[PDB]
């Protein structure tokens, strides 16, 4: 009973971050694999204006290059209507492996906490799931204001921070596509995320809340 308070706490605490983890994983990939929002965009921003290109054009790129995206696709990044360079192509490949990175931890994390969850949620204890919702909750609350009142230069340090190398600046000449990929779109997205970590952190929090009433 001594031990089991600390490897139950232990659980507790590995499982905390795991929570906050996964629902961060899940979110972006719900965002950055989504293509409704990049779809009422390409309206709403007058994309065709932007690019020079039609709607079709802009919808097939943004489908292939989304598809690309995809740990389960192997092939390379051919755009339907877009040249593009060799660095253009190494980006995509960079952003391509961070993706599959979250993606094979958010496995880890996303395991780790249902199965290490119900084991604490069946044992009548509930922590993880208020410590969860704290946690995950700090990312919006960190977030919110870099993105609303500083997001071009926030954009720069994100590049600067997960890329080792210069070519996510884009040349539109030797790579149009950027025409068609607004700085308006992914501070959208990046809103978009952070509402799903919010509205994560809620659902993480209810369950919580919920419970506690349980056991009284
Ligand atoms: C079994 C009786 C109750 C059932 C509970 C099973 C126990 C699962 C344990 C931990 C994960 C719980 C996570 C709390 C809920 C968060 C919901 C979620 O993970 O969704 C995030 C969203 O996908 C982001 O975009
Ligand atoms: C029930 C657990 C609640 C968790 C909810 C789903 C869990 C699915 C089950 C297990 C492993 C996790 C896999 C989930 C990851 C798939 C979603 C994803 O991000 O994949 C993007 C895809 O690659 C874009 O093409
Ligand atoms: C994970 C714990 C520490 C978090 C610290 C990081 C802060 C990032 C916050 C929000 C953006 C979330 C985005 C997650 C990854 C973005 C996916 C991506 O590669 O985007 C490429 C970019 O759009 C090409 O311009
Ligand atoms: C009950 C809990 C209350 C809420 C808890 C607070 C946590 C933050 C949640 C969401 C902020 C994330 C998105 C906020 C960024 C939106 C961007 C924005 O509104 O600014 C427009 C932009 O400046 C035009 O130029
Ligand atoms: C600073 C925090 C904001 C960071 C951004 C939030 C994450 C945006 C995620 C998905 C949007 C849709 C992305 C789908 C793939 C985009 C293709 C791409 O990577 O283009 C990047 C551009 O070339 C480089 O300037
Ligand atoms: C009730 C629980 C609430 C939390 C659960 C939320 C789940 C869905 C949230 C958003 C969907 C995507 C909408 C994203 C819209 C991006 C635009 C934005 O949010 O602010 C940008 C601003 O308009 C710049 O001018």
């Amino acid at each position: 009973l001594y031990f089991q308070g600390h490897m139950d706490r232990l659980i507790t605490l590995v499982v905390s971050y795991s929570i906050a983890f996964s629902i961060f994983a899940l979110a972006t990939m719900a965002v950055v694999y989504g293509k409704w929002l990049y779809y009422f965009e390409i309206d709403f921003l007058n994309i065709p204006d932007l690019a020079d290109m039609t709607k079709d054009e802009i919808k097939r790129n943004y489908d292939v290059l989304i598809t690309y995206l995809s740990p389960f696709y192997d092939g390379a990044l051919h755009l339907p209507t877009l040249d593009m360079s060799t660095n253009g192509r190494i980006h995509f490949v960079d952003v391509k492996n961070i993706l599959v990175k979250i993606q094979y931890v958010m496995y880890a994390t996303i395991m780790i906490a249902v199965i290490g969850g119900i084991y604490l949620l069946k044992k009548k204890n509930e922590k993880f799931l208020l410590h969860g919702s704290i946690l995950t909750i700090i990312f919006p609350i960190a977030l919110m204001l870099p993105i609303a009142i500083n997001f071009e230069k926030s954009f720069v340090l994100f590049h600067k921070l997960l890329f080792s190398n210069d070519y996510w600046v884009f040349d539109p000449e030797k790579d149009p596509i950027i025409l068609m990929l607004p700085e308006e779109f992914f501070m959208h997205a990046a809103c978009a995320i952070l509402l799903f970590i919010l509205g994560g952190s809620i659902l993480c929090y209810s369950l919580y809340r919920y419970l506690v009433k349980k056991k009284r």
